[PDB]
């Protein structure tokens, strides 16, 4: 009977009569509310106690069998329940985004610190009491929907502000510049970096011939190549990277005064990155690492938190720099123009349905609000036409603003009608001006908030031509290079050398290092050596760029110079087996909890382990299923029986070797050193903390961790086999 | 001027000025409501006092001008306001319906007279106190959108019942049978009747070679061809035609017993039709006649009302007929199986937005509800697949049930997810069986309303073969013929003759006429004569079918033998110019209103005319703008100046000649007879009412109108130049 | 036997042992050009071929679904039925948002003398070259199945397939348009199109919203005059004028710009219907202009402009 | 699924999907129609002498094997499957 | 807005002018809201007074003296008519 039951209608109950699973945001954080989420409640489905039905509302009695001509016969065309279930499934998929297909979404809110009326009339930047809702999607660039999170790529960062005066979309990246200057080159650049069109190889990688062929022939790309070749290209979390709108925008105030503006997002949890070998392994054992990290951090209360910052330039200072502020391959150095922190954004609710919310969300740089305006940046100008154009195919037509995640929370009356999947039913005149409805809805005068374009002077000739002022390809790459710590420079050389290693045609590699000789002679020579290229005497004498408004370095372009390492919310592995020391774990956990750090007990099997004190303690998962690359640091408590089993276990001995090679902090209590001493690992350096007392060993352990990575270990780490 | 310049600058002031036009149903009849219309209220937005906005909620300040470089310069790509407005316009159109593209909809409600629990468990048929909302779309078949209403064609009649146990679609036609027997022939039939593939000619007509080519080679089509050749093919109004589901369905009661069922709609306003010459002129001067007639019926309170009837056949009687009840080219004569009137449907509210509601509604025969089931009609079986398949591309994907007009008014939880334009947001398990949500939504046992298929026996071999019980093509066409009055038979001969006259290939005309010799010899003879064909004496004695289950004729297949002529809601033209007798008009008007007739005053100009008594009378429209084909009858009041104006007006004199030739009633008061006597018309017959006192004459006029048309005049009228 | 024959597979001849309109390849096969020769690669010739599925499988019985017994239920495994029905279900594509109602023909263009003085445009350089064209004529307001002889602007779109690119001259049969700035097109078109609550009227500007918009926008009056005149109701697409409306530029080999407006001047003259006659034609032949064009080409009275 | 994945009912006209043999029938139109057809688009016709034509089973026309079918209309898992 | 409507009107033969009048009169006669017909007829008084008077008569509109005295546009680069 037990078996027969499973292939018959299921009228009975099936439920049985870290610790907890990820759940929809409405189930785990229902108290994190905002105005947009309340609007989305109108479309949420609560199925408790409901019948299974067709889409026309008809109750289904047997969801286990097709209508057949007998129990062993042929399926009947009149089985409308079967066909409706299969047809819906057949049409589930919609096109992925042409770029940034791979992405993660969360809900939140934004508050302005104080009014910015001095700069902009934008409603959401006027009143610090308002909680204006937001939805953010983070993304990679090159890979399709199912590619890995921790690839070496640019990360996209798109924030939708549901304001009372319109929806504003801030659509940026995690590096302050882009690869190209004119939007007309976007298909060329994207085709070059995407998988090649004959074999569709490789996925989520720029490490191939067509990409570097393009770089080598378009020096304007070099600056942002530097950024992706650095550890910026492999962030540890979406909570620990920076954000930039990249383009110079405009803000107009109540007086009609124009300020040029560049947008910034500064992480409250600091700026931290992976290292390349650890990033690549993480894509094998968890392609969802960033998506999972963001989701769990919100369910844990370590809400992503970012401060919106603005670089502000008076319209008269437009030409005060050695670069064009309209050139998206140029950053504005924070020395020259400081970033004013103007408000805070917090992400505190996961979506309920990924496809409905994250997949269907539409962001366009053209979605501005009164108080913001566009500059003549010729890359931004192309983006204004592309976002809306692509969303008509991806999202089914021109009514994609009626999709719940995309609706504004303000009114939005106009004379537009019809289109595919038209939701609203409009009774009134559909042309303007009309008299039969007394011309409602009516144009809004500027003094009442109607959008106007700032009247910027426009002079020249109709021409296709790159501005003379855009022709500066090497200076900002050099600024970025000289601004990096020694270990960050080595990692940039690593990225270049690994990537060009996968390039088949030699002349592309040669042309690329040749481009590097115009940035820094020692960067070019390091990369040339890793690739067997001998530089000529002429190449070694290649002219280098001078400073930029008297600047040769800028500390802000470095990650590990200004000690932007936050300890709250990091993850620590605790390698325990049966026979571990109970009191140690408690004191490790109490110390970690004191610092906002999460520790996870990893054991050979799942469930519980029993301590030498005879008590049972819950495991978070196996050592095998949670390698060191998923945690920030390892700690091994004492317990002779625990240590003995760990030493027989290849995964747990490798756990420490790999933790070591990836420059992480390793804590060893008591005879735990028994395990370190067994491996081919050198004498404990500054990131190896031994000790017999757990709270003290934990306190010192948490303090090695404040440095993120033991950069000193790097040279001896290379020679360790593992 | 300063007013001139004003028209092309933002319009911030009022445009309105400080018998009625057609209006949305929400403006005209807000009192008429039901559960479906209350649901649609959520999707209706009021624009009064509201700003013109973008779809993102941004107030627009200038709707009159593109963003340009200079007031005489080039248009700029950053004008996101212009591009959004134009892009939405650009994507307004969706594919029209592949058949029945030309249609018109209305809202209403349905009530069952008493419980049908003896025959079915269908919820909406159990409880007379329940008001089930409906939406009904009427249509032609062949024409595209924009084709004319009063073509000679089959009329579609689709009714959507929004019940509490699911949405039920009764998708019918206005004739009791269809052209073909098997769904695999439908594309061939449709391609044959549609415009021809090389030149896309003719629109709205079956009168062309390929259609009659298909008929001559497919005799199974002859029965419905007789229906559409008769006056049933040109109905006067959607309120005055019959409706049929055509197929035999099944009804299943609580005891599991099965009754074979056929659905009927009986119009309380009667069954009446135009004549061919009138129908064709009407397509010229009002292609929207029926769509307008329906709209204005509801606004005038002349609501379309119909009784739902059932022919009810116990299971064991299935094979007691001389034809197969599963054959869709066969009707079940009402003399054999009567139609039981089981309920009433009232259409009492026009839509607000035609596209949102009439264009986007989706109906399928497979959308049945528990208590109803399908039969093995092989045409019906193929229909179940077609309606959902066409809608996935016509309505933009598999979520077209989430478009407001298609949503059910009951719950509809299931495990379907995603698809284009996904409105719902679901959090719970998306598979069945599941334990992580205790298997909600859950399958419903049949005794809780779970849908089940009645366990009909199935025996045979897999094969493609026409059932021998279907090969019976001339019986029912002859039965239909013999059931017609001689006037109706004459018009059938006219339909055939006119249509075949437009076929170019003479052998097509000859082969059709040969098919007619197997239905009736006089019919074949009369059509042959009009086509210049000579029949052999062999053809004049081709064997004819005999009676069907003891009937040679059935008066219910006739329109005019019956007495279904309703005078209320008909239209009357009152021809008048200045100097008309104003007391006469007032008395005519009072009389017409007494019988619910609508008199419209048609003059040589709009505005007002002036009574010979010096009074102003408001005019409905011009004589030239409202020819006699638009009204049911004509009455000319007295006033010698009016009659003398009307006598110099060629259109006014054509009004009487045309209405005379279209067999309509004409009243002439006093000197008005002077107009009639100058026309080359014979002596007043029974349809020409002459009289001096206005009310007296109007009374006799209304009585003549009770007969619809003056059939006796037909031969006299052929001679008349007009 | 004859009766049953019609519901069984037809493996026999059906043709019998003043002339209908026919596809261009059957009536005027000698009239050819480079474009038509290119289209030939996509013409199917079905004489002597088996009826087949789209995957190439021969079909034995096109008269019957696959059932469980001759009186039974249709089976889901009938792939032939579902392929044929599915393709029928998906025949329709959206109509053009304006000019939905239209009529097309192939032809050629020749230049009289080189226009090198004014333009470098390849197709206006060499008089010995026949440039293939395809022309579509249309109304504006009505949907696909609306009548021909309505009162409306007529669209007149010509595709020149030149050796240096496809050039499209997309014009009307009046020399001016109703509005000045594109931002107003959706308002103008919405005002003229059938009204949104009832979708009335078809193929007519004679309704409130259109004239409401005219009354508030005097820039429309010039073209409103053209369509209230007998320009609004032409006798034939062969007897109307054509215009690009807009000023274009033409650039010669020396970089010199001239302002240009385009004109089509019909060789068969400019003739129109009168209003009452045009309205009656829509009733008794809604395809009148479409038919007239097809038939004039078939008779040798080629449209020339 | 392929009607929406590949853009309509004419995906067999995409080169990789086309057969290498003839495939005449009466199907017409649909999105991105590449074939251009002049002949009658319905069957049976006489204006084209009914070409293209059904093929007898003995000349290659597809037929279903006449398998016997006996039972009741039913939603049920075969007991012969419970294993 | 009015100069070229007047040029086009003055170029028409009298029968072509009569047909323009019929076009306006028939179309406006199907407009329901009377103020729309009036506003349009008013617009015509700025093009040609006899055009406006004929159409206003067909629609039963009485024109005011201000309307019959509405200022008309002048020649276009010397032209008042163009027979093409
Ligand atoms: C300043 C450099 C650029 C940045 C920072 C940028 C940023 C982004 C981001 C973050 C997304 C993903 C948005 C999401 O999550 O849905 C995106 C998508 C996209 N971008 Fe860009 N982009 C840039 C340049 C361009 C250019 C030059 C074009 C082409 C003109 C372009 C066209 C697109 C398109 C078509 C999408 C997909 C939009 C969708 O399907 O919803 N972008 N961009
Ligand atoms: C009993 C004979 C039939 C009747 C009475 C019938 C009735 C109708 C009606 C009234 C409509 C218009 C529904 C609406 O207003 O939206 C319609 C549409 C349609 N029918 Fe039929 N039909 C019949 C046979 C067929 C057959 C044999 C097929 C093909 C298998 C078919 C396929 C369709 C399709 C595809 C539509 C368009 C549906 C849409 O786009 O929403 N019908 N039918
Ligand atoms: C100078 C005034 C204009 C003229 C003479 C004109 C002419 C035409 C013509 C002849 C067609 C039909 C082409 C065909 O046969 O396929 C057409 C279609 C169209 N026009 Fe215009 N038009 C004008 C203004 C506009 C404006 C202002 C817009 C909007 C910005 C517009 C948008 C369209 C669109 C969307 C179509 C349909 C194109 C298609 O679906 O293939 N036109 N126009």
């Amino acid at each position: 009977n037990k078996a027969i039951s499973t292939v018959e209608p299921h009228y009975e109950d099936t439920a049985p009569a870290g610790v907890e699973p990820m759940m929809p945001g409405s189930d785990k954080t229902p108290k994190n509310r905002n105005e947009k989420l309340t609007q989305l409640d109108k479309f949420r489905f609560a199925p408790q106690g409901e019948s299974l039905r067709t889409n026309q509302g008809v109750k289904i009695s047997d969801n286990q069998n097709s209508l057949k001509s007998g129990a062993r016969g042929s399926t009947l065309l009149e089985d409308f329940i079967l066909r409706e279930k299969i047809t819906h499934f057949d049409h589930e998929r919609i096109p992925e985004r042409v770029v940034h297909a791979r992405g993660t979404g969360a809900h939140g809110y934004f508050q302005v610190y104080e009014s910015l009326a001095s700069y902009t009339t934008a409603e959401f930047l006027q009143d610090p009491s308002v909680k204006t809702p937001v939805f953010v999607r983070f993304s990679t660039v090159q890979g399709s929907r199912g590619s890995a999170d921790t690839v070496r790529d640019i990360r996209g960062w798109a924030t939708k502000f549901y304001t009372k005066e319109g929806t504003f979309d801030l659509v940026g990246n995690n590096t302050p510049v882009f690869f190209i200057q004119d939007a007309i080159k976007f298909p060329d650049f994207v085709h070059a970096v995407k998988p090649e069109p004959h074999n569709e190889i490789p996925q989520g990688q720029s490490a191939h011939d067509t990409f570097w062929d393009y770089i080598s022939l378009q020096p304007e790309t070099l600056h942002n190549v530097m950024w992706v070749m650095s550890d910026r290209g492999i962030p540890r979390s979406y909570r620990m990277m920076e954000g930039f709108g990249i383009h110079t925008y405009k803000m107009i105030n109540a007086e009609g005064q124009c300020h040029f503006i560049r947008f910034h997002w500064k992480p409250v949890y600091g700026v931290s990155s992976l290292i390349w070998d650890e990033a690549q392994l993480l894509t094998g054992c968890d392609p969802d690492f960033h998506r999972r990290e963001l989701w769990e951090s919100i369910e844990a209360g370590d809400y992503p938190e970012y401060e919106l910052g603005l670089q502000i330039i008076p319209e008269e200072d437009e030409h005060k720099f050695d670069f064009d502020i309209l050139d998206p391959t140029k950053l504005i150095p924070e020395s020259l123009v400081p970033v004013h922190l103007v408000g805070k954004m917090v992400l505190n609710r996961n979506p309920d349905n990924y496809f409905s919310e994250t997949e269907q969300v539409a962001f366009c740089p053209g979605n501005i609000v009164p108080g913001i305006d566009f500059s003549d940046d010729p890359l931004l100008q192309g983006r204004l036409y592309s976002y809306i154009d692509t969303q008509i195919s991806r999202l089914g037509g021109v009514n994609f603003h009626e999709i719940p995640i995309n609706k504004p929370i303000c009114p939005f009356h106009n004379h537009q009608r019809d289109g595919m999947h038209r939701m609203s039913i409009s009774g009134t005149a559909n042309y303007e001006p009309n008299s039969i409805n007394n011309n409602w809805p009516r144009e809004a005068p500027p003094t009442e908030g109607g959008f106007t374009t700032y009247p910027q002077p426009v002079n020249g000739y109709k021409s296709r031509k790159r501005s003379s002022t855009f022709i500066d390809f090497y200076s900002q790459p050099r600024l970025f290079w000289l601004s990096q710590t020694k270990v960050e420079q080595n990692h940039i050389v690593g990225g270049f050398s690994f990537e060009l290693g996968k390039v088949v045609r030699p002349w592309i590699r040669e042309r690329v290092v040749n481009q590097l000789t115009y940035i820094d002679h020692q960067l070019a020579q390091s990369v040339a050596d890793n690739l067997g290229i001998k530089l000529s005497q002429e190449q070694l004498k290649h002219p280098l760029p001078g400073p930029i408004n008297g600047l040769s370095k800028d500390r802000s372009l470095s990650m590990y110079d200004g000690h932007h390492q936050i300890l709250k919310s990091r993850q620590v592995a605790i390698l325990a087996a049966d026979g571990v020391c109970g009191d140690a774990i408690d004191n490790i956990m109490k110390t970690l909890k004191k610092y906002g750090v999460h520790g996870k007990i990893f054991a050979p099997h799942v469930g519980r382990i029993t301590s030498l004190q005879g008590n049972e303690i819950e495991v978070n998962g196996t050592i095998e299923g949670n390698p060191s690359v998923m945690v920030d640091a390892v700690i091994i408590p004492d317990g002779e029986d625990s240590i003995d089993s760990l030493m027989k276990n290849g995964n747990a001995k490798h756990y420490v070797i790999q933790a070591f090679k990836h420059l992480k902090a390793i804590g060893l209590q008591g005879k735990a050193f028994k395990l370190y001493d067994a491996l081919p690992l050198p004498k404990p350096d500054e990131g190896i903390v031994v000790g017999d007392k757990a709270a003290d060993l934990a306190e010192a352990f948490c303090n090695v961790m404040r440095g993120h990575r033991i950069w000193s270990r790097e040279s001896v780490a290379q020679e360790i086999a593992g």
